[PDB]
């Protein structure tokens, strides 16, 4: 026979399947806080909050109130936002986590969440089966969902462009300041640098801050460089860096080698190579190392963004031995890595 | 000024941000194992199987076994499947919680996984902030996003309706074994029950194997009676709840009343209580009792449903206080709880 249960129907256990199942509802209740802009608000009002007062100051009138005071428990209940009786009423506040999704400072959040909670943006995740089980396609999901690869993608929607750019600029803006003050010695004795597939400048305009010596150069794709402010001091090239890499004293790639292949990151790396200098010339990746035999608190997203290449771009995220082959192959003399308390982390490549 | 972080910029809190802001990677990665079905080859197979050998069992071929890999390591960061090297190699199991993967016994969950992660099924979530900011319409978020209300568009879509019927169907699996043990006493002296808005039929199916001597009927929709198997010593009957409900004994209500608002709960419930008799008639009401004071397995997925509620139907979850004036107000003498050890609790409603 098969396993018959006569006990201790285990609760706990139900219960964590079902909220795997409904993980989006999380996603999706925070995409609506943002819209809302709750956290704002509460945070502008420098105090908790009665659900009148926060009806009164939304984006858009008028409110239902049933509605805003349901979401507004299920927040609490992820303890983003607080309520508490105070002197006779109920109060919404700011937990903790909340933080991130206050605007004014680096480590806001929101560009992000706009851009990955987008329902356009999730609709390769339903083709996921497909990237299995392939019916001989070798199309990414993203394809299968929304036409074409991503990258003409974005050429061919400019809405969509501008939603991903800022979402990676967001990213980007999470990481900069760790970059430039634990990494600064990584900018020594550079003249020149090239942000390669470098997005709408948000490294390079942090970079040309921090090191004002240094001229700075953003190359991308023709559609996300239109997208992109007018500079000064800072030159803006446009181009496929499979074709060309303009050289420089030190190269950088962010979130550029997770999109793409072994066989294509040996190209783009190798192209890198021979546009920095013999001497001191070096590459900067900054992307995910993954951990494999310990856990840390990036672990469950790293892991999401490993397949979340596999579906948007054909890339994956890679092991520090990965890594290593990789730079191994594309001719590299050796790497360092250096932790910087994100997500990604800073992967020199010394080609001499 | 504003805030000024000087030092220790929290990673548990951006983690825990970034997991929120990825929950639907969870959803959406379970709901391919669920159609890869890789906890039933395993566990038919009886033991952990290397890649090769689960990909020879897939549903189809090829497959693409670098995506499968990744897939399930994902899934064993979960903690629903395992990975362990055993005489040598690398093998995939069973974690505790995949029980409820695994197909052939009540808490099997796979029909309420593909019904609740069905792309079309999850649109209306997408337009959460809409149902707070209505701009003048009182329409749902489900009629947003799919053109109609719940009801009606299954009557217009038959695989729409099939799939959200067995779900519900499979909610109810869950359920029936503690419902009929634990609540046997409830079915003592009943000759006729009717299962208002029964849905397909499971719970009749069940109850009537249980208990022999209970005539029992299903009443629902049109389009759900004509997509449930044939009758025959149990009445199918078609209708309109809030024109008619067949008398009986007792009658039932499952996951019915957290669809409608308080005035549409109120008319329904009036409605049973003049169908039952006045020498011992009753109305078991089977759904969620939101506890808004303590915390419980269920309560995260309670909270979840109720959203689900606002959005798809209309309705809401409700707590024993609401639960209590809506009985009171269609004019029943009392109620009584009982906890089934479920995601829904019975409250059986007493008109004298
Ligand atoms: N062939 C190519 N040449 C130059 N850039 C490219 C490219 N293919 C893709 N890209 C760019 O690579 C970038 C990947 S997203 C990373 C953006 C930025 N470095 C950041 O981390 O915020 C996109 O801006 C995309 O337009
Ligand atoms: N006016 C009406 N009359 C009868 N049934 C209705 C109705 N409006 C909705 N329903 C039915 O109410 C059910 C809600 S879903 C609950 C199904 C079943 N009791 C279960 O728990 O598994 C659906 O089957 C739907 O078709
Ligand atoms: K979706
Ligand atoms: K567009
Ligand atoms: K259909
Ligand atoms: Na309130
Ligand atoms: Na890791
Ligand atoms: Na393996
Ligand atoms: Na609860």
């Amino acid at each position: 026979g098969a396993m018959v249960m006569i006990n201790k129907e285990n609760l706990s256990s139900q219960a964590k399947l079902w909220n795997f199942i409904y993980g989006f509802a999380d996603s999706l209740v925070l995409k609506s806080a943002v819209q809302l802009d709750l956290a704002n608000i509460i945070h502008n009002h420098g105090s908790p909050m009665t659900l009148s007062e926060l009806s009164l100051h939304l984006p858009s009138q008028p409110v239902n109130q049933d509605a805003l005071y349901r979401v507004l428990r299920y927040l609490v209940h992820m303890k983003l936002f607080t309520k508490s009786s105070i002197d006779g009423e109920l109060r919404y506040g700011l937990a903790p986590p909340a933080k991130f999704l206050v605007k004014g400072w680096d480590k806001c959040m929101l560009g992000a969440i706009l851009t990955i909670t987008d329902k356009d943006f999730m609709a390769p995740w339903h083709y996921l089966k497909e990237g299995i089980l392939n019916d001989g396609s070798t199309s990414t999901a993203f394809e299968k969902a929304l036409g074409t690869n991503i990258w003409d993608y974005m050429a061919e929607h400019p809405e969509k462009n501008q939603l991903f750019n800022e979402g990676m600029a967001n990213d980007t803006r999470l990481i900069m300041s760790a970059l430039v003050k634990e990494c600064s010695s990584m900018f020594d004795g550079i003249t020149t640098i090239v942000d390669v597939g470098g997005g709408t400048g948000t490294a390079v305009r942090n970079i040309a801050k921090a090191f004002p010596h240094i001229k700075c150069t953003v190359y991308d794709l023709p559609h996300v460089i239109a997208d992109s402010p007018g500079y000064t001091e800072i030159n803006s090239i446009q181009g496929d860096m499979f074709k060309y890499i303009p050289n420089a004293d030190a190269i950088m790639m962010k979130c550029i080698l997770h999109d793409w292949d072994d066989k294509e990151c040996i190209e783009i790396l190798k192209r890198c190579k021979d546009a920095v200098p013999r001497d001191g010339g070096k590459v900067i990746i900054i992307d995910i190392i993954l951990d494999v035999k310990s856990e840390h608190p990036y672990t469950k997203m790293r892991l999401t963004l490993d397949l979340d290449m596999m579906l948007n771009t054909g890339g994956k995220e890679r092991t520090e031995e990965e890594w290593k082959k990789l730079i191994h192959d594309a001719g590299y003399k050796g790497y360092k890595i250096t932790h910087i308390s994100a997500v990604q982390s800073v992967i020199e490549a010394y080609p001499y």
